[PDB]
C-alpha cells in the first residue's frame, strides 16, 4: 500500500487537476517523464453528474453517477491510451477513487450525466452500476436532517450524508464488489495506485475489505506482488475524534497540518517564523514521514474548500509558494505531491471567494486544451506550475537527494534558514525584511554549483546565480529581502 510503485529515482507526483486524458498523455511523453516525475493524480475518471447550475463546476466531479470511464476528460479508449503511454514512459497514474457516495440526494433525475447514463437520486436508482435503494445509508444514519451536522460524533462522519451526497453502505459486500470491479478495471488497465476520497467518511474496516480485493499491479509493467499505492484523503487538524493514525492499517494518508502550518510559518503569522522548522516532522506532531503524503495546497483548500483556510499557500501568492514548494520538495519528511492549477475569477466578498466554484477552463461546457507556449508555460488559462523553473528543478532537487540525512541546519533565530541533505544537496531561505550574506557549512565536495532557482545548468554553465564550495565544504551566500526568489538550492547534479 505504502510504496509509490514510481521508477526507482522519481520521488513526486503531480495532480493535473482537471486536465483532459489526451493531454495528460502528451504531458507524460514531452515533459514528466523527462522532467523525473514520479506519476499522476488524476481528476475522478468515473461518470459523474452534469451541472449546469452553477455551469459545470470543478466539484460535479465528486458526484458520481456510474462507473463509465466516460466524463468531460475523454472516454475510456482515451483513458486506456494514457494509462498505456505513460506507462510506457515510466510515469504512474493515480486515479482519485470517489468510493464514499454518490450524487447530491437533490439532484434531479435525468440523463444529465457525462455519459448519458440514467439515474434517479430520489429514488436511490442508479442502473448502471447497478444501485438501488439497499445500497445506501439511508437507514443507518442517525441525524435529523440525514446529514452530518457534528464531526465530534465519529458514527455519523461515517455513516451520514457528507453535505447531501448519497452514502454508499460499504459494509455490504455487493457495494464492496462494484467498487473493486470498478478498481480493479482500473488496476488492469495500468493505474498504479488511488487517492481514496472523503476517507475519513469511511470505517478504516470498510476500506481495508475493499483493498483486500484489488489485484496486483499489471504484470506487464510491474513486478510480480506489485500492490496499489494506497493515499487516503483525511483531514485531521487535531480536535476531533477520528485520528488519521486509524488509517494507517489501510496506506498513507494525507498530512493537511503540513501545508496549513507551513503557511503560518512562512506568512509569518502570530510570532511564527522559518527557525522553528529546525525540527520540522514529526517534531511538529505530524503523522510519521513513512505514512504521510504531503503538499503545500490541495485543489480543494487552494480555493477554501478545505482545512488550512486563510494560511494557505496557492499560486496566487507566486513568491511564497515558490519558497513554501521548495521547503517541502527539499526536506526528508513525506512523499511529496505537487499542485497544478488553473485560474479562475477570484471575487473576493466579505473575506469570501463566491467564484470558488468555477470548473477548468471551457468552450460551452468543453474542457480547453492545455496549450504550451515558447518558454514552456500553458496558456488556456492553466497555471501548469509544475512547469515553474523553480518547481520542476525543486522536483529534480527531491530525485537526486533521495536517502540522503538531513544535516547542517543553520538559522539566525529569526527567518533566514539554512540546511542540506548529506553530500548531495544544500538550500538557503531569506524570509527576513533585511539581507542574507553569510558563509555556511554546505557538506558538498568542491565545486563550483548552478542554483537551481534562479537559473539551470546548460551545458557547463548556469544560466543563474553560482555558488563556490571550497575545500571546507563551506560556501557564501548572499540573498536580498527583494529577491524574485528569495532562496537558493545546489544539488550534485547542477554541479558544474
Ligand atoms: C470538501 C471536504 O469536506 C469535508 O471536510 C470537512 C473536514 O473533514 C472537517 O474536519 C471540517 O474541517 C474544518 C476543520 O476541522 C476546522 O479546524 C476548520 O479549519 O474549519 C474546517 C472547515 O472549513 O469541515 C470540512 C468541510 O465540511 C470532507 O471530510 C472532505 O473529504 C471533503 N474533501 C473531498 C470530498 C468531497 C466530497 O464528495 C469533495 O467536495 C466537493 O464536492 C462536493 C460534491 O460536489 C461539493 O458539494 C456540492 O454539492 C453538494 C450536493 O450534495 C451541495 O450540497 C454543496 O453545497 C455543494 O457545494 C463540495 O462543495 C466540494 O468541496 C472534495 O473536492 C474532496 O477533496
Ligand atoms: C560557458 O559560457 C561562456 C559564455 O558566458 C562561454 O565562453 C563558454 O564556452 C561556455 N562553456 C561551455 C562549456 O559551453
Amino acid at each position: 500500500q505504502y510504496s509509490p510503485n514510481t521508477q526507482q529515482g522519481r520521488t513526486s507526483i503531480v495532480h493535473l487537476f482537471e486536465w483532459r486524458w489526451v493531454d495528460i498523455a502528451l504531458e507524460c511523453e514531452r515533459y514528466l517523464a523527462p522532467k523525473g516525475f514520479g506519476g499522476v493524480q488524476v481528476s475522478p475518471p468515473n461518470e459523474n453528474v452534469a451541472i449546469y447550475n452553477p455551469f459545470r463546476p470543478w466539484w460535479e466531479r465528486y458526484q458520481p453517477v456510474s462507473y463509465k470511464l466516460c466524463t468531460r476528460s475523454g472516454n475510456e479508449d482515451e483513458f486506456r491510451n494514457m494509462v498505456t503511454r505513460c506507462n510506457n514512459v515510466g510515469v504512474r497514474i493515480y486515479v482519485d477513487a470517489v468510493i464514499n457516495h454518490m450524487c447530491g440526494n437533490a439532484v434531479s433525475a435525468g440523463t444529465s450525466s457525462t455519459c448519458g447514463s440514467y439515474f434517479n437520486p430520489g429514488s436511490r436508482d442508479f442502473p448502471a452500476v447497478p444501485y438501488s435503494g439497499w445500497d445506501f445509508n439511508d437507514g443507518k444514519c442517525k441525524t435529523g436532517s440525514g446529514d452530518i451536522e457534528n464531526y465530534n460524533d465519529a458514527t455519523q462522519v461515517r455513516d451520514c450524508r457528507l453535505t447531501g451526497l448519497l452514502d454508499l453502505a460499504l459494509e455490504k459486500d455487493y457495494v464492496r464488489s462494484k467498487i473493486a470491479e470498478y478498481m480493479n478495471h482500473l488496476i488492469d488497465i495500468g493505474v498504479a495506485g488511488f487517492r481514496l476520497d472523503a476517507s475519513k467518511h469511511m470505517w478504516p474496516g470498510d476500506i481495508k475489505a475493499i483493498l483486500d480485493k484489488l489485484h496486483n499491479l499489471n504484470s506487464n509493467w510491474f513486478p510480480a506482488g506489485s500492490k496499489p499505492f494506497i493515499y487516503q484523503e483525511v483531514i485531521d487538524l487535531g480536535g476531533e475524534p477520528i485520528k488519521s493514525s486509524d488509517y494507517f492499517g489501510n496506506g498513507r494518508v494525507t498530512e493537511f497540518k503540513y501545508g496549513a502550518k507551513l503557511g503560518t510559518v512562512i506568512r509569518k503569522w502570530n510570532g511564527e517564523k522559518m527557525s522553528y522548522l529546525k525540527n520540522w516532522g514529526e517534531g511538529w506532531g505530524f503523522v510519521p514521514s513513512d505514512r504521510a503524503l504531503v503538499f503545500v495546497d490541495s485543489h480543494d483548500n487552494q480555493r477554501g474548500h478545505g482545512a488550512g483556510g486563510a494560511s494557505i499557500l496557492t499560486f496566487w501568492d507566486a513568491r511564497l509558494y515558490k519558497m513554501a514548494v521548495g521547503f517541502m520538495l527539499a526536506h526528508p519528511y513525506g512523499f511529496t505531491r505537487v499542485m497544478s492549477s488553473y485560474r479562475w475569477p477570484r471575487q473576493f466578498q466579505n473575506g469570501n471567494d463566491v467564484n470558488d466554484w468555477v470548473g477548468p477552463p471551457n468552450n460551452n461546457g468543453v474542457i480547453k486544451e492545455v496549450t504550451i507556449n515558447p518558454d514552456t508555460t500553458c496558456g488556456n488559462d492553466w497555471v501548469c506550475e509544475h512547469r515553474w523553473r523553480q518547481i520542476r528543478n525543486m522536483v529534480i532537487f527531491r530525485n537526486v537527494v533521495d536517502g540522503q540525512p538531513f544535516t547542517n541546519w543553520y538559522d539566525n533565530g529569526s527567518n533566514q534558514v539554512a540546511f542540506g541533505r548529506g553530500n548531495r544537496g544544500f538550500i538557503v531561505f531569506n524570509n527576513d525584511d533585511w539581507s542574507f550574506s553569510l558563509t555556511l557549512q554546505t557538506g558538498l565536495p568542491a565545486g563550483t554549483y548552478c542554483d537551481v532557482i534562479s537559473g539551470d545548468k546548460i551545458n557547463g554553465n548556469c544560466t543563474g546565480i553560482k555558488i563556490y564550495v571550497s575545500d571546507d565544504g563551506k560556501a557564501h551566500f548572499s540573498i536580498s529581502n527583494s529577491a524574485e526568489d528569495p532562496f537558493i538550492a545546489i544539488h550534485a547534479e547542477s554541479k558544474l
